[PDB]
């Protein structure tokens, strides 16, 4: 196995060849591949005529574009005092003494890394035309560099195309001067088109001082956002922006494993802390330019995996991902709601009818995928289960409405996870292990965080595949024996042990079911029981069931009647709440909040459309949900949540956390 490194620039081309000739005897050996330009790698890798390279941010953004589809799988990570991470601070730097701030860059000369890229670009310009100083309203008004070269007096933008002025500043060959990879390019190069007197400001990172000109530091100053300045080790408190590290993409396919075997070893060898003459990174420090940033910048200090679900938009982040979006486009009163599977979809499609439009749908396979959907903003809200409203918290998403379950005129609130077994037996939640067991879904509240957490806290094992004999967990792998009990949907495909309605034992009362058909123990809510009894089911497998065919284990080892769930009972829990991106919450909050009046359970125009109800399957909302209550603004999912819970579901996320967990915890920094 050969990786075939992508290089755009020959000092790059040397180090490359450099680093082969260290690994050749290696398990993956390298091989190198320069190119014109990064966009020429890009095309190269999907291609298939190389496998990687690195790139800022703005690049990844073009990398992970159709047709080209390339995805990030490692991210440089640099020197944090809150801990290094994979990000870094774009900032302004300029001569100290210069006067001029923020708000007097019109008419001055300007330094960038390059167009396109996160630091020299894509955060100095949106910036400048979000605060109105460059006037672009959008591609109607012209191409960006028009604007910007209208702004700035001259500037060095190496890999401008077509504006003059912005190529002007930059030193070097009449050809090649405005290079993207030309003497004053990269980070170190915009810093020293500064130090020579070619530009008023630098638009480069956090580092790029201290990397060129550490005993010079007090000539230069930064440019802070609210018009100050201040020395440049105060980047913390006056940047621009903190943006996603450069990162490599390559093709999502199976070489992905290899490329970071490579990678993992190169840096275990050549790390920050080798004493090899060889340096993967850097090292960081005064020389030419054109040397800096080789393969890698000189400030990561290492390389860390991206987690597999991530791809280019959720990587960069909505807001970042936006801001370069909005430079490629011109120039609301709808909810877009996620609905999980089609009994969920076309109940929402009856509510965008009946609403008149003021809800749309959009359909997925999994809960999961709802959560990415709103994170991208392609969606604007779902209900979760306080399980997963924990998992969107990490995401960045936050709970603005949740479910009241006592009365409707209520609208503190939960309910309570309990463990349902059949009347007549010795079952009991000591003798668990080795039993059949039915949950409502892997990393639901009642189905799974709680009774799992509660074992994994008593026992210490993470191995629950091997706890319960088999069972059905919808959400757990395909092949694993807490899927064996599943039953799909009964059609085809069989979609067996799915996370959505379309399997038969999904949710609260899937559960209930399974346990009636084939398990020793069902993990569910409160209600359950009640909610399927009492001839209020009318399914062939319910129509007949009675609540005293069932009871309650305590987790004292006894057993209780089904009403006494307030006496025995594993948890009582936060309820289900619709979370939202924070920019979204107010308006949701008024959009939800006009719903229920028409669709709530005294809804003026109830007999249309009721928002909680649903056959006997929960869906969108609980079938138990009586209203919505407003969740406080500014209420961060650990709060809604509970210390209680998120101790308990914190500790067990740490046994083995999804795709999409990992995802979210690599974005906030774990
Ligand atoms: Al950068
Ligand atoms: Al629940």
């Amino acid at each position: 196995s050969v990786i075939r490194w992508c290089t755009i620039s020959s000092p790059e081309e040397k180090k490359c060849n450099n680093l082969r000739d260290l690994t050749q005897q290696e398990r993956i050996s390298l091989t190198c591949v320069q190119k014109a330009t990064y966009l020429d790698c890009i095309k190269a890798i999907a291609n298939n005529e190389a496998d990687a390279i690195s790139l800022d941010g703005g690049q990844v953004f073009e990398a992970g574009l159709a047709p080209y589809k390339l995805k990030p799988i490692a991210a440089e990570v640099y020197e944090h005092t809150e801990g290094s991470t994979t990000s870094y601070y774009a900032v302004a730097v300029v001569k100290k003494g210069t006067e001029f701030t923020v708000n007097d860059l019109q008419g001055k000369t300007s330094c960038h890394t390059g167009l396109g890229r996160s630091a020299g670009w894509n955060i100095p310009i949106g910036t400048l035309i979000h605060r109105g100083a460059i006037e672009w309203e959008g591609i109607e008004s012209g191409s960006v560099e028009q604007a910007v070269a209208k702004f700035f007096s001259a500037s060095c933008v190496p890999g401008a195309t077509i504006e003059q002025k912005l190529c002007r500043q930059c030193k070097g060959d009449p050809k090649t001067k405005c290079a993207r990879n030309a003497p004053y390019s990269g980070y170190s190069g915009a810093f020293h088109c500064l130090k020579d007197g070619k530009g008023d400001v630098a638009f480069v990172k956090h580092t790029t001082v201290n990397e060129n000109a550490p005993d010079q530091k007090d000539e230069y100053e930064l440019l802070c956002l609210d018009g100050s300045r201040q020395p440049v080790d105060n980047y913390k408190t006056c940047n621009w922006a903190r943006v996603a590290a450069h990162a490599v993409v390559a093709r999502d396919d199976n070489k992905v494993e290899d490329i970071w075997s490579f990678l993992s070893k190169a840096q275990s060898d050549f790390g920050v802390d080798t004493k090899s003459d060889f340096h993967l990174f850097g090292p960081p420090g005064k020389k030419d330019p054109v040397l800096k940033d080789l393969l890698f910048k000189d400030s990561a200090i290492m390389l860390k995996r991206v987690p597999s679900l991530m791809d280019s938009q959720l990587y960069l982040g909505f807001e970042y991902y936006s801001a370069i979006q909005s430079m490629r486009k011109d120039q609301e009163n709808r909810i877009q709601w996620c609905a999980v599977g089609k009994d969920e979809k076309s109940k929402c499609d009856r509510w965008s009818v009946v609403s008149n439009g003021d809800v749309e749908c959009t359909v997925v396979d999994e809960t999961k995928d709802c959560i990415i959907k709103i994170m991208k903003g392609e969606a604007d809200a779902v209900a979760l289960d306080g399980g997963l409203v924990y998992t969107a918290g990490v995401c960045g998403l936050v709970p603005v409405m949740a479910e009241r379950y006592d009365d409707e005129s209520q609208c503190p609130a939960s309910y309570f996870a309990v463990a349902v077994a059949r009347k007549d037996s010795n079952v009991n939640w000591n003798n668990l292990k080795g039993k059949k067991s039915c949950h409502t879904a892997v990393g639901r509240t009642a189905g799974w965080v709680i009774p799992m957490g509660l074992i994994h806290n008593r026992t210490g094992t993470c191995n629950f595949d091997e706890y319960f004999s088999e069972g059905c967990a919808p959400g757990s792998p395909p092949n694993s024996r807490l899927c064996q009990l599943c039953q799909g949907s009964g059609g085809i495909p069989p979609e067996k042990c799915v996370a959505s309605s379309h399997e038969k034992y999904f949710g609260y009362t899937g559960a209930l079911r399974c346990l009636v058909e084939k398990g020793d123990v069902a993990f569910i809510q409160h209600s359950t029981v009640e909610e399927n009894t009492g001839g209020k089911n009318k399914a062939d497998w319910a129509k007949n069931l009675q609540m005293d065919d069932f009871e309650l284990l305590c987790t004292d080892g006894r057993r209780a009647n089904v009403m006494d769930y307030r006496e025995c009972n594993l948890a009582e829990v936060p309820t289900h709440a619709v979370v939202v991106r924070p920019e979204k919450a107010n308006k949701i909050r008024d959009l939800l909040e006009r719903q229920e009046k028409r669709f709530g359970v005294n809804g003026s125009e109830k007999s249309k459309f009721m928002m909680f109800e649903s056959q006997n399957k929960d869906l969108l909302f609980k079938d138990l949900t009586k209203c919505l209550f407003k969740v406080r603004e500014g209420t961060t999912y650990k709060e809604f949540l509970g210390d209680k819970f998120y101790t308990v579901i914190s500790s067990l996320k740490t046994c083995n956390p999804s795709d999409i967990l990992q995802m979210c915890s690599f974005l906030e920094g774990k």
